[PDB]
C-alpha cells in the first residue's frame, strides 16, 4: 500500500530528488536530496508549516551546502542511501498516527525531522525545529461477538499494511481456493513439519483479499482463526460459536487439533494446520472426515526461491539498521545458512541470520572512536574542580576554569561533527565475510574452513588426505577421482555422494581413512556416524535403525540431524539379510522415509562399508611363496580377483550398485617409520603451551617401530609402544617441579634402550 | 480481463488523492477530483457489464486435455 | 511518563543512574550479546536462561550500567530499565492490563 | 576455615598435587599388597593425562578390571 497512498505532490518530490542527485553528482540519492525538492513544491501543507516558521527556500540550500559534499558519481542504479529508506518508513507510519490513508507532502517532512541522523535532520535541528514543535504545528493548519470471543481476525490486520509481504507462496495461495471451491473435500488442510511457515499461509491469503485478487466466490470474507489454546463448560461455548458462523456465511476459520456434524453438514471451511503423524493417526481412521479434507503439502522453498524472498524483504531490512545489503551479501547468506544449520529450514533461518549480521556492524562502526571520549572526560574533570572553587570562595580560580570548560565544549561540537560527517561520506555495506563470521562462532567451525570456496577443496583432496593417512596411495587416487566425479554433476542428483567398500588387513588405517575424509570434505573430523553391524544380526535388528514400528516403544534420527556426515558400516559382511535389502535402497533412491512419515535425505552423505571377507584371500597372496608375495601385480588386476570372492558371499545386485571397491594394502619396516613420524607431531602441538621440540634419531624409531610390529594386529600396537615409553619418561619430568621448560628433548637409542638425551630449545 | 483491474486502481487512488484535498481544505481541486471519480464509476459500470454479457455467449465445458493436467 | 508502571514496577535505571550499586564485573559478553539483540529488527528480545543462583538478576544491572556511561548507542538510547515484581501480581489481570496500555505508548 | 568445613585433612590442603602422583605407587601398596603390574600400569596412566598428553574434555581415568 505504498504506491496507492502517495499523492501527485509526493510522487514529484521524489522525482525531484532524483534530479536534485544527477546535478549533485551523486550516485545515491541521500536525506539531504529530498529536502532540496520539497522546497520546490511550495503548495502542499508542509510548505504551509514552514511558512509560519519563516523559513524560505534559499535559506535552506546554503544550510545544507555548507556539508554537502561533492564527489565522483556512476550513472545507473541511483537506488536511494539506507538512512533514506528510513524516512519514507517513517513518514508512512506517521500517517497511520493521524488515521491517513495517504501519504503527502505534510508527512515527508514530518518523517524527515525523526530521522536524526541524515543530513536533513540536522538543517532542522540548527533552526531550533525539532520533531515536537512540527507536530502540533501541523495540527492546527490541518458481527459473531461469541466466536470473536476466543479468536482473532487476520484479514483486518492485513487491511493496516503493516504485515510484512509474504512471497513465494503464490502456488499455495491459488491451491487453497481451488480445493475451498469443491463441492466436496473442500477443507484443505496444510501438512507438514512445524515451523516450516504453515501459518504464514493464512496471511498471504488474507493480503489477497484485501489486495482483491481472490475471485468473487472468494470476495469480503472475514478471515479468522481461533487458538489451540483457548480451550460441559469447553462445549457449550463451540455450539453457540458455530451457529453464529453459520449466520454470518462467510467467516473462514483457521485451527491447528462435536464438531463432525458440522463439517459432515458443510457448515464450516475450517483450515487446519496440524502434524502428518497427527493427522495419520486422529483423521485418517476416521472415513466420515477423510471424505471432507483435502491435505495439502506445504514445503520449505528452494534455495533460488529463498534468494527473491530476502530480495523483498531487503529493502525493509535497509531501513531498520541503516545498513547497505548487496545482491552478493543475501546469495552467501541463505547458501552457508542452509549448508551449515539445519534445524529450521528456508527462510526463517536465513532471515535470522542476515539479522545479526547487519546488527552487529551496525554496533561496531556507530560507537566513538576514543575521539569525543577523552574530550568528554576533559570537560567533566573541569566541572567538578569548578563547582569545589565556589565551595572555596576562588572566584577568580573559576574564571579560568570557565573559559577552559566553555574551550573544551567548543571542540567538543566540531568533533562531533566531522566524525559524523565522515561517517556519512562512506557506505556502510555488508560482506558476506562478515555473515560467515557469525555462523563461524555458531558451530566453532575455523573460518579458514568456511571460507574455503569449495573448488580448490576437491582438487587438492588427494594431498589433503596424506597428510593424515600415510600410504596406500592407489585407495587414495581411486576414492578422490570418485567424489570429484559426483560432485562435478556426472551422476544422478539423487544419488548419494559415493558408496564404497574397504577390505583389506584389519587396523591398518580403514577407520582413519574415513575420519581424514570426513574432515577434509565436512570441515569437521566428527562428523560421522559409525554404526557397526554386532548388534544387527537378527531380523528384528531392521526395526531399530529405521525407529520403532507402531505400537512399540536411530540411524534416520542421527542422520536427519546431520545431513553432512560420513556414515560407516563395520562387520557389514556380518548382517541380517533384511539391513541389505534397506542399504540397496539407499544407493538407488537416495532417501528413506521412517515410520513416523518424514523422509531423510542422503544426498549430502558418502557411505562406506568395512567388510572383513578377502583380507583372508589377500594374506594368502603374500603366503604363496616363501618370501615372495603380490604386490608388484597391477591394482586393476586385484581388484578384479578380489571382486571374486566378494560377489562369492554378497548378492551381485549390490555390488554393481556400489561407486568402487577399495582394498587395502600391507605395512613395510620404512611405512611405520612415517607413521610415527605424523604421531612426534601431533604430540609436540599437543603441548604447545610449553613450546618443547622433540626430535627423534631414526635408530630409535626403528627400534620402537618393531616393538609393536605385528602384522596380524597391523599398526594398532605401535601407537601403544609410544604410550609407554615416551610419554611415561615426558610426563615424569613435567611432574618434578616443570624440570623442562621451554627445552628441547632429543631421544636416541643407544643400543640398550631408548637415551633420554635433556637439552634446552 | 485486466481491464476493471486498473480501472479499479484509478479509483482508489482519485479517492485517496479527494481525501487528501479535503484535509487540506483544497476544495477547488476537490470539486473536480469528485467530479473525475463519478466518471470513472460510469465507465466502470459498463465496462464491467459488457464482460458478463460476453461471458454467457460462451459456455465454458471440460475436457479430457483438462483431466489430464 | 507510564506514572503507573513506575508504582507496580520496580525502576532500576534509576539506580544505575546513580551509581549506589556496585558495577556489574566479568559479565563483559552478556551485556554486549543482549545490545547486539536489541539493536535486531525480528526476534529483538532477548530472555536470560540460566541456573537459579548465577545472579542473572545481577545480570540486568550491567545493561542499565552501559545506558549510564552512554557506551550503547543511539537505537538504545532513551529507555527505561523497568523490572516487574511478582508480589504485586480477573482482579490479577486488571494491574497488567492497566500498566500496558502506557507502556505501548511511551515506546520507550 | 576450609578443614573445617568438611573434615579435609590440613595436610591434605598443602599438599601441591606435584609429588602425591610420585608416591601413588606406595599409597596403593599400602592396601593392595602384590599384583604389581596392576599397580605400575595405573600409575604411570594418570601422570600422563595430568601433564595434558590426553585431551583434557575426556575424562582423566577410564579402564576396566577384570578378576574375581
Ligand atoms: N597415517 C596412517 N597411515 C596408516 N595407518 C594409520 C595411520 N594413522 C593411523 N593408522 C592406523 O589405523 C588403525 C585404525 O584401526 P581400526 O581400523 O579402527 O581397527 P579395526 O578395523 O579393528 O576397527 C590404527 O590402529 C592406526 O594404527
Amino acid at each position: 500500500m505504498l504506491f496507492g497512498r502517495l499523492t501527485e505532490r509526493a510522487q514529484r518530490v521524489l522525482a525531484h530528488a532524483q534530479e536534485e542527485a544527477i546535478r549533485l553528482n551523486h550516485s545515491n540519492i541521500g536525506t539531504e536530496h529530498l529536502l532540496l525538492g520539497l522546497m520546490k513544491e511550495p503548495e502542499g501543507i508542509a510548505a504551509k508549516v514552514l511558512e509560519s516558521f519563516n523559513i524560505t527556500e534559499d535559506k535552506v540550500i546554503e544550510e545544507v551546502e555548507k556539508l554537502i559534499g561533492h564527489g565522483q558519481d556512476h550513472v545507473g542504479t541511483l537506488h536511494y542511501t539506507p538512512r533514506a529508506k528510513k524516512v519514507i518508513e517513517l513518514s508512512m507510519d506517521e500517517a497511520r498516527k493521524l488515521h491517513h490513508n495517504f501519504v503527502g507532502t505534510e508527512h515527508i517532512l514530518l518523517g524527515l525531522i525523526r530521522e536524526n541522523e541524515g543530513v536533513a535532520a540536522r538543517v532542522f535541528a540548527n533552526l531550533d525545529l525539532n520533531i515536537t514543535k512540527a507536530r502540533a504545528q501541523v495540527v492546527k493548519a490541518l458481527n459473531t461477538p461469541t466466536l470473536d470471543s476466543l479468536a482473532r481476525d487476520l484479514t483486518v490486520i492485513a487491511k493496516d499494511g503493516t504485515l510484512d509481504p509474504v512471497i513465494g507462496r503464490d502456488k499455495e495461495i491459488t491451491r487453497v481456493i481451488e480445493v475451498l471451491s469443491r463441492r466436496t473435500k473442500n477443507n484443505p488442510v496444510l501438512i507438514g513439519e512445524p515451523g516450516v511457515g504453515k501459518t504464514a499461509i493464512a496471511e498471504g491469503l488474507a493480503q489477497a483479499i484485501v489486495n482483491n485478487e481472490v475471485p468473487e466466490t472468494l470476495k469480503d470474507k472475514r478471515v479468522m482463526s481461533l487458538d489451540m489454546g483457548t480451550v460441559g463448560e469447553f462445549e457449550e461455548r463451540l455450539k453457540k460459536v458455530m451457529e453464529e458462523i453459520q449466520q454470518a456465511g462467510n467467516v473462514i476459520l483457521f485451527i491447528d487439533l462435536i464438531l463432525k456434524p458440522a463439517l459432515a453438514r458443510g457448515e464450516l471451511q475450517c483450515i487446519g494446520a496440524t502434524t502428518l503423524d497427527e493427522y495419520r493417526k486422529n483423521i485418517e481412521k476416521d472415513a466420515a472426515l477423510e471424505r471432507r479434507f483435502q491435505p495439502v503439502q506445504v514445503d520449505e522453498p528452494s534455495v533460488v526461491d529463498t534468494v527473491a524472498i530476502l530480495k523483498g524483504l531487503r529493502d525493509r531490512y535497509e531501513a531498520h539498521h541503516r545498513i547497505n545489503i548487496s545482491d552478493e551479501a543475501i546469495e552467501a547468506a541463505v547458501k552457508l545458512s542452509n549448508r551449515y544449520v539445519s534445524d529450521r529450514f528456508l527462510p526463517d533461518k536465513a532471515i535470522d541470520l542476515i539479522d545479526e549480521a547487519s546488527s552487529k556492524v551496525r554496533l561496531k562502526s556507530h560507537t566513538t572512536p576514543n575521539n569525543l571520549k577523552e574530550i568528554e572526560q576533559e570537560i567533566e574533570k573541569v566541572k567538578n574542580e569548578k563547582d569545589a572553587a565556589v565551595h572555596a570562595q576562588e572566584f577568580e580560580n573559576a574564571a579560568n576554569l570557565r573559559d577552559k570548560q566553555t574551550k573544551l565544549e567548543k571542540q567538543y561540537e566540531e568533533a562531533k561533527n566531522e566524525w559524523k560527517n565522515a561517517q556519512n561520506g562512506m557506505s556502510t555495506s555488508l560482506s558476506e565475510e562478515d555473515i560467515a563470521e557469525v555462523i563461524a562462532g555458531w558451530t566453532g567451525i575455523p573460518l579458514t574452513k568456511i571460507n574455503e570456496t569449495e573448488s580448490e577443496k576437491l582438487l587438492s583432496l588427494e594431498d589433503t588426505l596424506h597428510e593424515r593417512v600415510i600410504g596406500q596411495k592407489d585407495a587414495v587416487n581411486s576414492i578422490s577421482k570418485a567424489v570429484r566425479r559426483a560432485r562435478a554433476g556426472l551422476k544422478d542428483p539423487k544419488r548419494p555422494i559415493g558408496s564404497f567398500i574397504f577390505l583389506g588387513p584389519t587396523g591398518v588405517g580403514k577407520t582413519e581413512l574415513a575420519r581424514a575424509l570426513a574432515e577434509s570434505m565436512f570441515g569437521d573430523d566428527d562428523a560421522m556416524i559409525r554404526v557397526d553391524m554386532s548388534e544387527f544380526m537378527e531380523k528384528h535388528a531392521v526395526s531399530r535403525l529405521v525407529g520403532a514400528p507402531p505400537g512399540y516403544v536411530q540411524l534416520t534420527e542421527k542422520v536427519r540431524r546431520k545431513p553432512y556426515s560420513v556414515i560407516l558400516f563395520d562387520e557389514i559382511e556380518k548382517a541380517h539379510p533384511d539391513v541389505f535389502n534397506i542399504l540397496l535402497q539407499v544407493l538407488d533412491d537416495g532417501h528413506l522415509t521412517d515410520t513416523k512419515g518424514r523422509t531423510v535425505d542422503f544426498r549430502n552423505t558418502i557411505i562406506i562399508m568395512t567388510s572383513n571377507v578377502g583380507a583372508q584371500e589377500l594374506q594368502d597372496q603374500r603366503f604363496a611363496g616363501f618370501g615372495g608375495s603380490s604386490d608388484g601385480q597391477d591394482y586393476e588386476t586385484i581388484r578384479k580377483t578380489m571382486l571374486k570372492e566378494l560377489k562369492n558371499s554378497f548378492r551381485p545386485e549390490f555390488l554393481n550398485r556400489v561407486d568402487d571397491i577399495i582394498v587395502f594394502h600391507k605395512l613395510t619396516k620404512e611405512e611405520l617409520k612415517e607413521i610415527v613420524t605424523m604421531m612426534v607431531n601431533k604430540l609436540t602441538n599437543r603441548l604447545s603451551e610449553q613450546n618443547i621440540n622433540i626430535i627423534v634419531t631414526d635408530k630409535a624409531k626403528d627400534k620402537i617401530a618393531e616393538e609393536g610390529y605385528d602384522p596380524e594386529y597391523g599398526a594398532r600396537p605401535l601407537i601403544r609402544a609410544i604410550q609407554k615409553t615416551i610419554e611415561d619418561n615426558l610426563s615424569e619430568l613435567i611432574l618434578d617441579g616443570n624440570q623442562i621448560e621451554g627445552k628441547k628433548v632429543t631421544v636416541d637409542h643407544d643400543g640398550k634402550e631408548f637415551k633420554y638425551d635433556i637439552a634446552e630449545q
